[PDB]
């Protein structure tokens, strides 16, 4: 048993099945998912946050952004619904019509993905279980259905875990002034006592009811509430020890850290499992204003992987799926691609372990990151070089044997000097996908 | 007036009518009282308390049992009510059917208790008052009655005090997790601000409704509402200075403390106010399940009272009423036999102090305890010794005088060495009931 | 054994021998006894706040009133010592040449004290033993003696009970602005950790050298030390059961109230334990300003020990030596008559208790007082009545038995109305000291 | 950086060096080295609570039991040394005349271990480096040289890691009073501020002058520092990244945790990093009264180290020095037949993992115990069973190729039911020496 106190619940840390899953899919899907709408500014992190709001790139974030008279939102928002229509109204024409769960999981299935993370309450407070502390919830409202439970028996029917994403750091049903300025968050919260119970209560329904392998937290925990969180851990630890949570609770515990986007985003080895995340796009919630031009192709996200896993993390890629519960195809065709390499190169990414160093690069400048299985070090080329004789700068080798990884086919090299040199016939160059891949065991 | 200060409530210590009564009745009563049923275990205290949850001797605790699937609970209400039978369907059967107050005071009464303190509320949150904070209570379901308020008028008009029992720290309206380990008290509690207001305007409310003569706490009290207590008390004593608080709580101030069955029972002198409780039985609501074989005979509560008292404590004897508001016969007997042994040696116990030494024993091993009424000591055997030459061991009297108690009758001692030798005349020996008593004057 | 915490430390309660002893003496003796001087301008409680700092009538605030320039302390000191004779230059002058503290110890047993509590720190911060934590004490500087221990082996020798008195609220060591206003107590304090080490160190230091019988602070304790105390009284305790504390340390736990001059005194019976404190003039300090105008006479002393008793407390009369270890004649003089009194009438004094009233006077205004013995009710006048019959406004009595306390001659009663009549003969009347004690059994 | 928080602490883990060392040498040496006398009553957890004290089997507490009176330490310290001889005086005794560092780091590279860990200072505050904040150190009394110093630089040079134990929660130098029983232990403590500022200036001061590579805290830290431990942790991290922590602090944050004797031994898998800790016999401080029928046997440490390495840990043997700075032959003896059966087996040991299971048994009842090095799995016996055929209760294998350890010679096998069977030439199993190890690959 773990007590209720940081000390004993320190006596938990992150399970080996999330440390050796290296890919999750994150689901942002909820009455925003209708309007699906937001300027595509940028990247957070490198969109100036005196902008950020104004012009706030993730859909999910509609209703705020509504709630800022003159914003492209709103312009929008009054042009195409008009000014006699509240955000809440979306939740009547939230019908998830065209849903099925379980095309959703075996699609992240053929994805690769081995965890899956949907939104079951996010900022605007609409709650997608049928909870019994508010009524803003799917089962009353819009698709008449108890939309978490149902994902989580398709998501494990396929044999996939299920994770939960609470957003306890904000509730917009709670407030009426908008996030304008980064500073704005410091007080325009909740606040209260209600509050706090509030989340507690609906954190404690969703152990209750799916008893989550991941509890996924947004935007800090209730200052009122987070010594009920010792209480918390302990009850979920207790019925479930293979459970995990993330970082974004405020307290002294969490099994993983977080990144977003630029956000934290580690350029080595952190020393601590953590996981990263980001949209297809630059929003989480679904948006009909962007093309493939703002998101990552297949190839970036293959490199977006590698070098997450080479770096101990693991990818929490999010989709963003339509009112009517479809995955817009642009997501959709990435989504395969992605499930395409990892069917491939899949036994250098699931299981490994990181090395001693993530990174090298070749004498022309291709970036190399390194996975590990115990004596087998896996080199993963972000690309496939055009010469055969390779030049990796900074490395040298006392392994003896080094394989073309998909044909197992023995290479010649030598360390020369401070670089490494190796031959790759590009016939073997050329069976590869993404990336070069070798092998080499020590 | 009493601040609302730790400091200040100081000044009030436990009142006079409390020490000097020294027997009061405690009743559990509610919709467990329905099932009326446990596996009759042991006592607490030397049950092994990784088993104590799952065989429960405590019928109350019907509902955390039921909760625990596989528990000779669970098993028996599948087979009696079925699977598609929810505890709180009791709350409907409850109904008091047989229930005539004033025949429980007259009954009381003639058992010789001075003060009586029924459950307003156990741990599974039923109100046995018309509560306004909840609908789960006996004026709204089952008895369709002010149980409470009822029960207090009939205390009161047959001249007894009159405390309240209120479950402050467990509800299981408020938690679905049963407490599996006494490990699980520590997380598994209502834990919300929402739960601490609750229990504190339930408490005010039965000030405000009844002015009871003890607040009788059970579990302790809300973390959160810790600090509600210095109000509370202050309100309290301001209201009815002759009121009392037990010791379960959790903080700085108290008038009484408690022990239970073997839990916290001194062997000697304490030093403080306190009172004992436990049932007739292994339980505090009624089980069906408890034999004679189960129960203390009139001849063990005469002695159980016995060491109490002159430990300087008071006892809170249990009774467990069945769902018709009836008392089960073999506990009206008991009550019976110590109400006849009370009337006869009464004068021994109501209204007296500890002595120097609480105890003693004869060559033979008959156990004695002592009282005092001023000048006057009893002197009371755990017995009827068989000889007429009695020798007490470790004891010496610088009295003169010495007299079997029932018939006053001045008897022969005398100091040899270490010991005391009475002679007591068969005669009187048999005029004795369950304990000879002598009274010793100096 | 008790532990540190203020919900087992309740346990504790006032012992014993402190309740039946129901006279102390106070001695406050330090280096302010060597100029001995104050303007004695009335009782505290009686003279306003605005005036008291800077007319100040307790002689141990020299210290503090030479801090204010332009007081007649300062005034005074400047003619008679020099304005570069700094307070500390006592210390060399104070030198106790004529000390004996057998002769006090015997002087305090005549006078009826059953208890002894001496200034070992008053608020200038000098101390009266061989500390370790400051130089400024008695072993190095003025006696070169240990007081506090000369004095304790003496007060035990005739057989009194001894505790000690100690500053933890004010130590001007640590300060340099006087006390002007009540509010400048305020800030005008210690403050720092190092303060609140001392205390605690210095306090446990008399523990461990002398295990006092009680444990008298003034003026609070330093709040950065509060919650030392759980774990000094849990010390203390363990080590001393019967030991005591009084209730000027601003925290939960106390085990008797006390009240000075007007300040805190009780009209009636409080419900507690406590203790009156003064001194036979208007100081506590030797003042040689003070006549015996300024005193109490034997008579009034007599009367406030009956009215503190009656009233369920313990008087503490402050006794207050010269520089050379003197104990003033007008002093020593009220001593021995007080204690000639109690040599008469100490058994309706000495561990009497309350009876139902404190209070009642006699149809011409002779102020009358109550106390008890078991059955046995004293009633003590204020006084010697001139006539011999005697009526007592607003008591009866069921009693059947008066008698005359001195010579136990049995008087004339009756119940007349809300009143009570009785015959004292003057040969009676005439036998008295300074009260006429009846001795009432019911 | 790391940042003085438990949010970001939480990021540092368990050092790999750590995890992969597996034997540790503990050093308890001090001026209670000199007397070196206890009661070897028996081992922690196994001796009863209500005794320990008094019968202290641990010598280092000498000082505790001196002050008990009437304790055997005491009568034996009267006889020996004589009433006026003060704990303190030893300090001049110990004066480490025949010491050599060297050796020591020699003798404890012989034995096997990785890692060291001396005593800084222990329950009775005396200093084995020239700290500068107390003078009861070993450079300015006995000794006179810094042996916290001089062994750090030879542990070092042999090429051990180097670590420092300091008594954080208890230091006899601010205290008086004795323990006595376990609760004791609530309120005797140093309590003060000044203590807490005196532990944290003490421990940077280490961390300054050795940056040891494990700080090993023991009976928690003063309360009053608890916070400063933030601060404390962030340094010295930031100053060695591979620095590490114990579990005796309590605080949130911790690296690995720790059980002594019986107290807190994992039955199976803990699920993070923890160390056993002992003695060889029953004391950590060197015991004249311990013959080799109260120390373990090579056997046993050799068993014991397996048994604990297995289920994830690492053994911290204790070794306990004289007053003369050498070490006694009975434990050199053990330390070397540990370190022999290390050199034939320390590939099943060091940088070993956990596997499935920690353990097994024989038909017959050997217990096995097993370790991990990828996909290389040891078996080990607890003993040299004398049979050929060897039968393995509950385990089936799927590797198809099991060796003989030493000899590396294949051995045959079948999976036959729940269990295993294994044949083993007794050509074999007469050429291991305490274990029979076995090598399964999968
Ligand atoms: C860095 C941060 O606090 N982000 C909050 C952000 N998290 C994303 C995964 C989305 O759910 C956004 O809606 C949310 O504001
Ligand atoms: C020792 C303790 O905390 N007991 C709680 C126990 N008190 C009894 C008098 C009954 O009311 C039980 O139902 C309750 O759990
Ligand atoms: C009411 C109060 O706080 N009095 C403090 C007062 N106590 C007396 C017994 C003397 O020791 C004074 O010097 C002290 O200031
Ligand atoms: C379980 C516990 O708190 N043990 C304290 C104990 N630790 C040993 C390693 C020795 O240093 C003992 O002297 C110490 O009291």
């Amino acid at each position: 048993r773990y007590k209720p106190d940081w000390e004993s619940l320190r006596e938990h840390t992150v399970p080996k099945w999330f440390d050796k899953a290296k890919f999750g899919i994150f689901i942002h899907w909820g009455i925003y998912s209708v309007p699906g709408w937001a300027t595509p500014t940028g990247e957070l992190g490198k969109v100036p946050m005196d902008a950020w709001f104004f012009q706030n790139p993730y859909a999910e974030w509609y209703e705020n952004s509504l709630r800022i008279k003159e914003s492209p939102t709103w312009e929008y928002h009054v042009k195409t619904y008009g000014e006699n229509f509240e955000y809440e109204k979306f939740a009547d024409l939230f019908t998830a019509e065209k849903w099925d769960p379980q095309e959703w999981a075996d699609l992240f299935k053929k994805a690769g993905a081995k965890y899956v993370i949907p939104t079951t309450k996010h900022h605007d407070g609409f709650c997608l279980w049928g909870t019994k502390y508010t009524d803003f919830n799917s089962v009353k409202r819009g698709p008449k259905r108890d939309l978490v439970g149902d994902l989580a028996k398709a998501v494990r029917e396929a044999g996939l875990r299920f994770g939960v994403y609470y957003s306890g750091g904000l509730d917009w049903r709670f407030t009426t002034e908008p996030i304008r300025y980064p500073e704005d968050l410091s007080y325009i919260r909740p606040n209260t006592y209600e509050y706090a119970d509030y989340a507690y209560k609906q954190v404690m329904e969703l152990v209750d009811l799916y008893l989550p392998d991941v509890l996924w937290n947004d935007m800090g925990w209730p200052e009122k509430g987070k010594e009920d969180l010792k209480y918390l851990f302990a009850y979920y630890y207790n019925k479930h020890p293979e459970g995990s949570v993330n970082d974004r609770w405020g307290v002294p515990h969490w099994d993983f850290k977080t990144a977003e986007y630029h956000v934290n985003y580690p350029g080595d080895l952190p020393g601590y499992k953590w996981e990263f995340t980001r949209g297809i796009g630059l929003s989480f919630g679904y948006n009909r204003n962007e093309g493939p031009e703002h998101m990552l192709s297949v190839e970036q996200l293959v490199y977006t992987l590698v070098d997450v896993v080479s770096k101990g993390g693991n990818l929490l890629l999010n989709v963003g799926p339509k009112g009517d519960g479809t995955i817009p195809d642009l997501q959709k065709e990435r989504l395969l691609g992605l499930g395409e390499w990892l069917r491939k190169y899949g036994d250098a990414i699931y299981g490994t372990s990181v090395w001693e160093r993530c990174c090298a690069k070749t004498e022309d400048g291709t970036e190399i990151r390194f996975t590990r299985k115990c004596n087998r070090i896996f080199v993963i080329f972000l690309g496939i070089p055009t010469g055969e004789k390779i030049v990796i700068e900074d490395l040298n080798l006392s392994a003896g044997t080094v394989r073309h990884f998909l044909t197992g086919e023995r290479l010649s090299f030598k360390n020369v000097g401070k670089n490494l040199e190796i031959t790759v016939p590009k016939k073997l160059l050329e069976t590869d996908s993404i990336t070069l891949v070798l092998e080499a065991v020590e």
